[PDB]
């Protein structure tokens, strides 16, 4: 009714918040999947995604399930998303409680280091 952009795979804008049910995943193909359960108010709509550049702290990413969609507001969604390099912090919904993830990084992977005694 009042959008005029995206013609094709679209329906609405789960703009509410989102709850990570998964950390990223990895396709194996270059891209990554987030698994987060839509929150707030929204029903069969889209899913906030962000991973460009400018005010997204990366330098270029890209969505491969660009603006998913929830069925129940309920349902975790999985967002197919292409990583740039470096820390890559995915965010998902919108500023208002949006999620973020960081993926990809520079080479090492999930810094699992914690002294202790």
């Amino acid at each position: 009714m009042d959008k005029l952009q995206l013609k094709g795979m679209s329906y609405s804008m789960c703009t509410g918040k989102f709850k990570v049910v998964k950390e990223i995943a990895e396709t194996q193909h270059g891209t990554i999947v987030i698994r987060v359960q839509y929150e707030g108010d929204g029903s069969p709509c889209k899913i906030p995604f962000e991973i460009m550049d400018l005010e997204k702290r990366h330098v270029l990413g890209r969505l491969i399930t660009v603006n998913p969609i929830v069925t129940e507001k309920d349902s975790p969604v999985n967002i197919e998303a292409e990583p740039p390099f470096g820390d890559s912090y995915i965010i998902i919904g919108v500023e208002p409680g949006q999620l973020k993830l960081n993926w990809f990084k520079k080479g090492s992977s999930l810094e699992h280091h914690h002294h202790h005694h």
